[PDB]
């Protein structure tokens, strides 16, 4: 079966994904951290979407998204996005849960 565990952001940049050292394009994982308020872009043709995504280690991994999705993304609060690594260097993920609350 696929695997599915949070991390953060920050952390898979720098020597992960970007560096391609440890993990690889190929393996699902979720990202999990803040979206800062001017993260969020869509296209105009309104079903591509990419968002920036940090935490406290301030380092900052884009995440992109090929649907709508849920509540437009609302900006400045902590999602978790589950994606597969894929952009050598980006994650297309599209199964985010905004349970912010």
């Amino acid at each position: 079966s696929n695997l599915n565990l949070f991390y953060t952001p920050s952390e898979i940049v720098n020597g992960k994904t970007d560096t391609g050292v440890k993990p690889e394009a190929g393996q699902r994982i979720r990202v999990g951290g803040m979206v800062t308020v001017g993260s969020m872009v869509r296209d105009p043709n309104s079903l591509h979407v990419q968002f920036a995504v940090h935490d406290s280690l301030g380092g900052e991994i884009l995440v992109t998204y090929d649907d709508l999705l849920p509540d437009l993304f609302r900006e400045g609060q902590g999602i978790v996005a589950q994606g597969v690594l894929g952009e050598d260097g980006k994650l297309a993920a599209t199964e985010v849960l905004a349970k912010h609350d």
